[PDB]
């Protein structure tokens, strides 16, 4: 397994506009178009972000380079954000994977904001980070995400992945 396989199970693939789980305008392999109301503007913005008229659909091959270009900027950003990347660098190469994962659905921003289990990671508290994260706006909203993402920081293993 990897983090292309892994998000992909958690966001899925949909090549027709969609709402997120949040309400909003998003589509491929969860690419967020805008968090407005119109789908007019969602439009605007697929048809910007793709480079061609796309009427609120595009393919395959569409959705997968969102998907690259969105993992890539996920990873850059962890490595440019002071907060994000020492934690990322002490960790080892399934854990890292978990990390990305967070930083993919909630941005840098975002994760960054979880400070306390940040540095229980960093100083490789398994369980009592894992018990953190789940006291979060984010595991209540999506608690079966959340948690195959807290096993997979526990755990430091796949496992929360095979079953899916």
């Amino acid at each position: 397994m990897n983090i292309f396989e892994m998000l992909r199970i958690d966001e899925g693939l949909r090549l027709k506009i969609y709402k997120d789980t949040e309400g909003y305008y998003t589509i491929g392999i969860g690419h967020l178009l805008t968090k407005s109301p119109s789908l007019n503007a969602a439009k605007s913005e697929l048809d910007k972000a793709i480079g061609r008229n796309c009427n609120g659909v595009i393919t395959k091959d569409e959705a997968e380079k969102l998907f690259n270009q969105d993992v890539d900027a996920a990873v850059r950003g962890i490595l440019r954000n002071a907060k994000l990347k020492p934690v990322y660098d002490s960790l080892d190469a399934v854990r890292r994977c978990a990390l990305i994962n967070m930083v993919f659905q909630m941005g840098e921003t975002g994760v960054a904001g979880f400070t306390n289990s940040l540095r229980m990671l960093q100083q490789k508290r398994w369980d009592e980070a894992a018990v953190n994260l789940a006291k979060s706006r984010w595991y209540n909203q999506t608690p079966n995400r959340a948690k195959r993402v807290i096993t997979t920081f526990r755990t430091g293993h796949w496992d929360a992945y095979k079953n899916l």
